[PDB]
């Protein structure tokens, strides 16, 4: 079945920001990779550990698949790679909960899909600034109609 | 089963902060309440949303689950209510597997109760500040020690 791509998680980690040595997030959870927060080899993620750039992808590629699988369960139009692809880095930022009740899945099963490229433009506020994540949508938008 | 107490949802809240009306969180996700992301009453949360206090409880305790499985599934031994709900609060900040990697879990379970609130004030970094979590760490071994 359809996966995110190799492009899709180049895209996704320079979204999201790749940190290989293990940090304590604004939250205090310990992170490592992209926003893995689970064990890592057996271990708990904690001060000291470090992993490589294929470990980060790996452990990237199984923290998506409650993505892979709103997608799946949600989503029953086709999509071409670049269109999952935009998906996958769209969903992992806003969550299932969110895109579930967005205008892009609607759009987008009505099989309307410039306007759900579009609908992502409207995922853009964070904490006290109404567009501060309309630069990333509008890159996720490019790719999704590539 | 062990469960949250009143006075531990009480504590929980303030050091949570409760927002009765729905926001987008740091990173863009959609969240009201106590850091509910999920459905509420079915629905999305979306902007304009807003809860009675009593709902927040609610969806808290909904979201509380894996933190009182949590507890439930890796803690061996005796716990009083206070610690019981000290706990809860840690371990909904620092998530599981940070838990169930912790010094307050292993002392825990050898019975060094003093020792386990201690290791509480470990738990103290976010980000780029070192410390910004201890005055939370010392409410709360506080109320693990009372
Ligand atoms: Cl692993
Ligand atoms: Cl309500
Ligand atoms: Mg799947
Ligand atoms: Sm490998
Ligand atoms: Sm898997
Ligand atoms: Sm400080």
């Amino acid at each position: 079945m359809m996966q995110i791509s190799s492009n899709g998680i180049t895209r996704l980690k320079r979204e999201e920001g790749e940190r290989l040595k293990a940090y304590s997030d604004s939250r205090g959870i310990p992170t490592i990779g992209v926003g893995h927060t689970g064990k890592v080899d057996g271990n708990s993620v904690a001060s000291g550990m470090t992993i490589t750039a294929e470990k980060s992808s790996e452990l990237l590629k199984e923290d998506l698949q409650w993505v892979e699988d709103a997608i799946s369960s949600l989503v029953r139009v086709p999509l071409n790679q670049n269109q999952y692809d935009a998906m996958c880095s769209l969903i992992f930022n806003i969550g299932k909960s969110a895109f579930a009740g967005s205008t892009v899945l609607r759009q987008l099963n009505l099989k309307n899909y410039q306007a759900a490229a579009d609908a992502f433009l409207l995922w853009k506020k964070a904490g006290k600034d109404p567009d501060i994540l309309l630069p990333r949508r509008r890159r996720e938008r490019a790719l999704f109609l590539s």
